[PDB]
């Protein structure tokens, strides 16, 4: 998605937990940074 948090990963399951904890969604891995959807 198009929020971009400052959070590691190579791997979008590691984004999972990182986008629900910041109230948000649908987290995927985009240039080794997680990607969320807002709610
Ligand atoms: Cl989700």
């Amino acid at each position: 998605g198009s929020v971009r948090i400052p959070v590691s990963c190579r791997h979008s399951g590691q984004c999972l937990r990182p986008c629900r904890d910041a109230g948000m969604r649908f987290g995927r891995c985009m240039n080794g940074r997680c990607d969320c959807t807002p709610r």
